[PDB]
């Protein structure tokens, strides 16, 4: 297999469907990736990620950095070896989580320092990457907080690419990442389309394997998401996956796809997990609701999970009532399969041009 | 298959082998039983319960009946179906628990009332083991405090005889129950000699399918619990199991078959797997210890189970102490499979006439 090959089998619209090819594996478009905050996906095995159709998972530069450490990873044989992954993980660049988690922070040009001190730069943050061993490398970038004005948006949509480019060099630098790994960059610009543009062109100019629609998972609402991703996806290189970073719910990502997205992540369907709730193709359900107690009835009617052939909605409930940690397993196992079915309903709806079909069906009976 | 046989295939001094065949399915005998509160063995699905090599699993009255509640579980179709468990269960009668765990008792000759207001009697308990569709009953006991005097240890054996005869009679009354499950009587007095051959006497005289050795974990140790076993267990019927309720590590494990015992069942495998324990033929170790950060080794070397199969000990002590639930799965999963591969050699060393041996070579090691 090569280090990185994307190829577009068909269209609708604006929507694609097709395969990146890496080393470690094939990736199937319009794709879900799991996140694995820390070396781990929670309350799963590797295995069970990989059977509900996963083909690629989420790490995260900021979180391994500190524990347990990007040179011990290394040490101990990378990422995949250490939590018995062998296929692509994506690694996000720390950009967004450090000023997200952190207990203070000074950002500069150089990069943000930080106390959970640690400092984050273009450079340290592909270096960590590339000692985890991650298969696509995201670029170092700012998130700009949601909203912002456009003077503070253009100053760190502007930032931004300046270490856009400072990652492609340390990036290409290493020539055993650039040999083995793909880069990604990351367009910002907050809400505003002049903005976006002038990100998407100094990301084409400086040229990735793909580009990432940053910083519209931080406030924005999905109408407010929907109208920006309409101007901004065809900014991008159209033959590059186009990678809609920490988005979404289900009808986020349908529309999305709508919007021409080929690659997803997102820690609702884990979280909103073990918090109780489950998605169906009918909505969300909060199993912890008493109307559950003596449901004999899978989480859904359709799904194919292991979770629903199995246990009962009253058994789960039961689980996540008592906290005991098999619910937060079988609520985890269904949420991303039922991820991963609604990806594949994508991906052959788009193959046999009747996607748009499929997107009003959805939401026809998702939000019923 | 029989409602129940028990046959010894093999002896060597007072160790057994040979197996229980029930309607659900046989079980290998001496054997150890994983503990399922609260209808979930904490932190592993039923399957992988069943691949480290349980053959029977432990649920309780006391839990169940309190959440999610006994006749519900009935209603549901019994706790076989409602944890996707189709393999036996024995079910603790509540003895131990209610006074263990109640935020209030009154006992008394009818049974005892609580709060966590419920009562428990020998009649409800076995009703309720009943609706949860168990199939190796246990009668309701009082579990004696340790220490006792010898007159109230008196009075506490003499009512649970009693009280063994209303659970044997209030089985019986059950046609479904008598035909399709097993009852097993529990012998108390402390750790008192003539008090257990009057108890042992009385449960002989009622008639039981197995004898439990009843109040042995309850503070005793060592060598007084290994005491007791010597001269209590041969007051049983020879030619039904013998169970110790309660026990316990690995080494009480080896002695008391080596006098006699059949059947096991204990928390500390699962428990102390979620305190970050993991058991080893060198013995038990605390993966959260610094020293196993950069220890790429199995958490056993020569342990079969698929945790040590797939995962470092660096990585288990990352998740437990990151508190990671996937630490608490795979910490469980070893622990239960290491307690399985000890019974079975256990088993295989008592069929080839070299337990004795095994035991001292085990010990040995565990010990070093
Ligand atoms: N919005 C949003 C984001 C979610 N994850 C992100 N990661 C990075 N690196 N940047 C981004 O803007 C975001
Ligand atoms: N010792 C001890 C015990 C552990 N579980 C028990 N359960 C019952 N019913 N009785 C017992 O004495 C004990
Ligand atoms: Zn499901
Ligand atoms: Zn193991």
């Amino acid at each position: 297999r090569p280090r990185f090959s994307f190829s577009i089998a068909a269209r609708e619209g604006k929507a694609r469907t097709g395969t990146i090819e890496m080393k470690r594996g094939v990736i199937r478009t319009p794709a879900f990736m799991p996140v694995g905050t820390a070396a781990t996906v929670k309350a799963l095995k590797p295995e069970t990620v990989r059977a509900t159709g996963a083909d690629i998972i989420l790490g995260n530069t900021y979180h391994l950095m500190l524990r347990p450490g990007a040179e011990r990873i290394a040490k101990l044989g990378g990422l995949h070896s250490f939590m018995g992954w062998d296929r692509p993980i994506l690694t996000d660049s720390g950009g967004y989580q450090v000023m997200s988690l952190s207990s203070l922070t000074k950002q500069s040009e150089e990069g943000v320092t930080f106390k959970s001190r640690h400092m984050l730069s273009p450079e340290r943050s592909i270096e960590i990457q590339h000692l985890l061993g991650s298969d696509i490398v995201m670029a170092f970038d700012e998130c700009t907080p949601y909203p912002a004005t456009p003077s503070r948006a253009a100053s760190s949509m502007e930032r931004s690419m300046r270490w856009a480019k400072r990652s492609r060099d340390a990036f290409d630098s290493r020539k055993e990442q650039a040999e083995n790994a793909a880069l990604f960059g990351i367009q910002q610009g907050s809400v505003f389309e002049n903005l976006r543009q002038q990100s998407a062109d100094a990301l084409a100019e400086i040229g990735f394997d793909g580009y990432a629609v940053g910083g519209l998972a931080v406030g924005e609402g999905q109408d407010e998401m929907f109208r920006v991703l309409d101007f901004s996806v065809p900014m991008l290189p159209d033959d590059k996956p186009h990678y809609l970073m920490g988005v979404g719910k289900p009808d986020d990502i349908v529309g999305a796809v709508e919007r021409g997205i080929d690659m997803f992540d997102c820690v609702l369907p884990t979280r909103s997990g073990r918090n109780g709730q489950a998605f169906t193709w009918d909505g969300p359900i909060n199993i912890r609701n008493a109307r559950f107690s003596e449901d004999l009835k899978p989480l859904d009617s359709e799904c194919h999970c292991a979770v629903c052939q199995k246990w009962s909605r009253a058994y789960i409930h039961h689980l996540i009532r008592a906290g005991e940690i098999l619910g937060a397993m079988l609520m985890t196992e269904h949420n991303i399969a039922f991820y991963q079915q609604l990806m594949q309903k994508i991906r052959d709806s788009i193959s046999e041009g009747r996607f748009s079909q499929f997107a009003q069906d959805f939401r026809a009976r998702y939000f019923a």
